[PDB]
């Protein structure tokens, strides 16, 4: 799927999340440390650039995202 610089792309932007358990474009792991992105975490659906789907695993993910309130590198929307 997609790779780790792919979310890169969306800094000061929004995303869909769409949650999976196959086939996902990128292997989500949270955390609460040393995350390769920040992502604040949106209520609204509305002015998503895009739906990435996204398998949260707790081992070897794609990319590691930690949840932020401020000061993300981008938005996420989950459904």
């Amino acid at each position: 799927g997609y790779g780790k610089g792919y979310l890169a792309m969306f800094k000061n932007k929004k995303v869909r999340f769409k949650v999976v358990n196959s086939f996902p474009d990128l292997k989500v792991q949270f955390v609460t440390s040393f995350p390769d992105y920040k992502v604040k975490i949106s209520n609204s659906s509305s002015f998503c650039e895009e739906t990435i789907k996204i398998q949260v695993v707790t081992s070897f993910p794609d990319v590691k995202l930690q949840k932020v309130t401020s000061f993300g590198d981008f938005e996420a929307y989950i459904d």
